[PDB]
């Protein structure tokens, strides 16, 4: 069994938790009337998670989480992105502009209070945090240093309030080199086994009172109500593991047809188009370095969502994902019929036609998004400023647009040559001419092919070259700028996207209302304290054991990885698999200190049967005594379909061994200061 | 798990260690020079494969790939015994295979003294005779005098220091009995070759026929099933990790005694050049296949055939980088170097320096050979292009030799350039890719004269090729026929592609000649080297290199840890077949009847004790490219499987056995009996092969 439970559901799980070997009370993990692990697990930069392990507000999270800060901080004269960063005193800890970290102080049941002021409307106000948390000050002393959070649970049958302390002075303490921070980021993405040291260190500051404060001299290290002491005594197969964090999004109550839409449209189209994108882009990178130092981030970001989508498809083909949801659908129907309530099948019937009604539109939407809006560069082309139709002020506006479209990281080369032609050609085959943007429709109709159309653009448009643009702004015409082929391509596609959004939003309300009804029946059947809701970026806990899995026949993945695995992957002619000289030296000297396993090997990562997803990156992984033993930073591709249905024998959370973390701080960095603060075991 | 390919005579020195691993056999049960043993049951199949007799009526078990040629010959469209599989339900339905040979070892004799005296009598010696099987076997009749249906084989052992004569019975009537469908016999032929885990039912069944008196004879309608003096009982009681495993067969070739400089040549030239070039060939080829589905119709077969030697070579290089292969061979090399000085014999030291000079001597001549073979000969289709004979160049005025000469130019023309040898793919991508790299690895003065002059005259190799597909007749399948209507003698001679093929052919033989002068000093130094290694360790404790003669090896059924966190089990099941199913991939097509048995779990007494259906398993035995079809036997001498492959991690085992990675890939004999029974319904063969079962 799995699931992502609310902190209030701690009481119904403790029996099964202690059954796995947990030596903790339920009040240790959550206490509304006391200090607990709740006040030690924080949100980081909105989309990640962190944990305090200090007497002085020290924050542990992922490397790719705090990547933005380290990137800002890093230079040519001090490449922290390459060397890492290590503060040997509090005065060396660097401050970050606009960094927010939030701690939960109280979790409040507020379903009834919201349900009354709901009866008053687009039919989406009962789901949106836009309106829910606006009802917060009416119930609570309502803005000192806090933020009030109200979100929808169980499709809209529950509403909980999160009183939140919000820190704005979080300081970068330390980080490993990228060769350790994102080792294997290109091949080992969404993969197990894994040998990556994905971490980075921050600190929480508060004024003399200990309250959420802005960056100032006043600021003193925050002394937490509660923090998680680090345990470096080791981990073994079968050990109880506890993960707390802020998981982003799941779709636990998808019907048999919502799965199909999620399969045929959401993932398959993404796989199809991104596959073409990456095939071409890769080819052009292994032929001209200049392209590689630039299209790297774009290729990596695309390949990241691509591998997830085909991992999501793997659950459909091999794991019988849809059939499971169909079973669960029939059993709640059979339950409803036996009990004689009809507000269930109507909910299913309504969902079915909602998905049915928007099938053709969303396919057009995804093809436009994945195929053109993301892949094709021309979508950002400078559109005509509206006056052109002192005399008028937009000739100043369009080069401001040009030096944005053509500001930076865009290469007119590759688009022209294959990238746009390949994408548009496939888009043309998939979307009927009657349903594609008017610029593209006319373009292919006038030149016979999507190939010739793109060719016409770059031979007739202004923004096709740098020199051509300012050659043209020598004596600008107010006819050309209207009928410019690339400016029409960007405009028409954008308009088609805007149009597709509105026409499909008519199904947002019937779907959401039918879903709330459907979940309400399921919630009635299984009972709230036995059913975990979907993820909505709030504090959840999940538990399991440190266990590997059986990927296929005759193959078994272990639960723990070692430094040996790194050296087995070392390849100097691959930035992804480059091994840092000192790390290789430590491995040769076996200078692991006593951070090593019981068998002398140096631990790197381990995996557990916990249920994670979305933004649970940087989540603390705690042992049976409540002490920290690792940091979560990923999930295997075989468990991607866990966002729909948890996969017991395949889905695993990929965790950084906390002993490997300390090892880098100690044996690799030499920053003994942080070891003395973060007490291991 | 120690890793020798032992001589049958060396059984007395191994039997103590084999019993400690759980074997419940005597040495005489395995080899017996004065009676019957397992030796009389392990047969050589088609000269390059191994088989095993499993009944008193001479039933023979071997691989599917070993008996592929016979099945295809007896196949048709609805008689497609390759696709549908073949099953005979009586002795009269067993199909005849003319020319197919199977050899049973009758006796083994040491004839070292007799051979070396004959070698000493040789005036004008080439220096290659003492290692040549064809020559050494001609010395046999003067040793035996009366030599019917028998063959005499003398081969060189330990580098020419020992010689053993194998008296053999040659069977000329070997009939096809049974065969599974290709979907079973070749399951995972492309993806899973040289790979563990494996899920292939790689077997085929034959039978030995003889005359009424039991003697091996040519085909005749009055022939009867051969009754072996001994055969192997098939055990269907299962296997478990840790179980003792025995393999007897005819391993082809190993290089157990290669010095460090030889491993270097083996690495830098033999394998790495192949990896480099075949990699380019396959990179280009893959895109054309994945950009037009009307290509794989005849570029998919040429691809997989290249990816076969490619994957083996990359497993060889793996042992170099990782398994410290060269470092190990050098240590053993110095171990015997130090031993020689201690003893006071400087013939060893002297032999190492002679081997080296031969290796560094032919290094340039070797590098040019492999780059020519891999890069151009095997890679470029132009290498086969037609070339007019003496009839068009010397007797054009003879209107009878002329018509014969260029009727021969069409026979040459359609021989190659046949059935999707797409010239378009040949102009656009492949040839230019490979030739560019060839001329960048080979200095211009050391290239074929057409490629040297061709590149220099037109700038790049790319421009040289594009000329050929502009001016040659054999560029398209059109201008050919239009040229037959106007045969220019002058054009036929200097056709660019014809001169390209003729220039790479000339360089091919010219290279071979000058390398051949290194074989004699190399062999002489190797003999003097192994002589020291042999006296240092002692003959009955040191297995010789494989040379297509009967050897035995032993170990235990055990998986391995390929890399960190990953672990391969020792046994594969039928679900592994189902997990790999892909209807649109020929290799992973699952026969409906096979899946029907999976869905119903109808396995009978052939299933594992855990309810699963066994397919393959692996062992720590030591085998190579000739043990295909070798019997795998339990601790009591009973058949538990058939060997048909080995993993790429153990490719380096042909130089040094790797205990922690090298594994023999074996077909579980229960899966074999399962295919016969539950899949085919040929109950007749289960009654002949009466398996040992549980109660
Ligand atoms: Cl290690
Ligand atoms: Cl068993
Ligand atoms: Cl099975």
């Amino acid at each position: 069994d799995g699931g992502m439970w609310l902190m209030q559901q701690i009481n119904g799980q403790v029996a099964r938790m202690k059954s796995l070997g947990m030596q903790l009370e339920a009040a240790d993990i959550y206490n509304p009337n006391g200090s607990s692990l709740k006040d030690a697990v924080v949100m980081f930069d909105g989309g990640c998670t962190g944990v305090l392990v200090s007497n002085q507000g020290l924050l542990l999270t992922n490397h790719h989480c705090g990547y933005d800060q380290i990137q800002k901080h890093s230079s040519v004269q001090h490449n922290y992105l390459k060397d890492g960063f290590w503060s040997y005193s509090l005065a060396e800890e660097l401050v970050n502009p606009g960094l927010e970290v939030e701690i939960v102080d109280e979790i409040t049941d507020v379903t009834a209070a919201v349900k009354k002021e709901l009866e008053r409307p687009s039919g989406l106000e009962f789901l949106s945090p836009r309106y829910l948390s606006s009802l917060a000050p009416e119930i609570v002393a309502s803005r000192p240093g806090y933020r009030y959070e109200i979100k929808a649970f169980y499709g809209g049958n529950r509403y909980y309030m999160f009183t939140k302390k919000v820190f704005r002075d979080v300081r970068l303490v330390a980080a490993p080199p990228s060769s350790i921070g994102k080792f294997g980021s290109d091949t080992d993405n969404w993969a197990w086994p894994r040998h990556t040291g994905d971490f980075s260190i921050f600190r929480l500051y508060a004024d003399k009172n200990g309250n959420p404060a802005e960056y100032s001299k006043d600021n003193v290290p925050y002394r937490p109500k509660r923090w998680v002491k680090v345990n470096a005594q080791g981990v073994k197969e079968g050990d109880f593991a506890l993960i707390m964090g802020y998981p982003g999004t799941t779709y636990k109550f998808f019907t048999a047809d919502e799965v199909t839409e999620w399969s045929e449209i959401d993932n398959n189209i993404r796989i199809e188009m991104r596959g073409i994108l990456q095939d071409v882009m890769l080819r052009e990178m292994l032929a001209d370095p200049k392209i590689n130092i630039m299209y790297a981030a774009k290729y990596a970001s695309s390949q990241n969502g691509y591998k997830r989508a085909q991992g999501a498809n793997w659950a459909i083909r091999r794991r019988s994902l849809r059939e499971i949801k169909l079973a669960q659908q029939q059993e709640v129907l059979a339950w409803a019929k036996q009990k004689g309530i009809a507000t269930t099948e109507e909910a299913v019937r309504a969902i079915s036609k909602a998905i049915e009604g928007r099938q053709d539109l969303r396919m057009r939407q995804r093809y436009l998004l994945e195929g053109i809006l993301m892949g094709i560069e021309m979508s950002n082309a400078p559109a005509a400023d509206s006056d052109i139709a002192r005399r008028e002020a937009g000739l100043q506006s369009i080069r401001k647009q040009f030096e944005a479209f053509f500001n930076k990281d865009y290469s007119p080369e590759v688009e022209k040559d294959q990238l746009a032609i390949a994408l548009l050609t496939r888009y043309a085959e998939r979307i009927p001419a009657e349903k594609q943007p008017i610029s593209i429709r006319e373009g292919i109709a006038e030149y016979g092919s999507a190939k010739a159309y793109v060719e016409m653009i770059f031979d007739k448009s202004i923004y096709a070259s740098r020199e051509r643009f300012e050659e043209f702004m020598k004596n600008p015409d107010r006819d050309r700028l209207l009928r410019d082929p690339m400016s029409r391509f960007a405009a028409s596609v954008a308009y088609e996207h805007q149009k597709l959004a509105k026409e499909v939003a008519a199904f947002d309300a019937p779907l959401a209302a039918a879903q709330r009804s459907y979940v309400a029946s399921v919630l009635d059947m299984k009972g709230q304290p036995n059913l975990a809701p979907d993820a909505n970026l709030t504090l959840r806990f999940t538990y399991g054991e440190i266990k590997g899995y059986q990927p296929r026949d005759v193959v078994t993945y272990g639960a723990k990885s070692t430094l040996e695995g790194v050296m087995e992957k070392e390849d100097p002619n691959n930035w992804e698999y480059v091994v840092d000289p000192k790390l290789k030296a430590l491995y040769e000297a076996k200078n692991y200190g006593r951070y090593a396993n019981s068998d002398g090997s140096m631990p790197v990562n381990f995996c557990a049967t916990t249920h994670t997803t979305g933004g649970n990156a940087g989540s603390p992984v705690m042992n049976a005594r409540g002490e920290l033993i690792g940091l979560n930073f990923d999930r295997n591709w075989e468990g991607v379909g866990g966002d729909i249905e948890y996969l017991p024998n395949y889905q695993r959370s990929i965790i950084l061994d906390i002993r490997y973390l300390l090892f880098i701080i100690d044996k690799f960095a030499g920053c003994q200061r942080l070891i003395d603060e973060i007490q291991p075991q």
